[PDB]
């Protein structure tokens, strides 16, 4: 979820990851990806 998310150092981006990240969970119920 997004407060996992951003406490863990991702973000939460709703289509692509950027290069140099990847997927990592989720988060706004489930519509974003955690880019980290």
């Amino acid at each position: 979820d997004h407060y996992n998310c951003v406490s863990s150092g991702g973000q939460c981006l709703y289509s692509a990851c950027p290069i140099f990240t990847k997927i990592q969970g989720t988060c706004y119920r489930g519509a974003a990806k955690c880019c980290k």
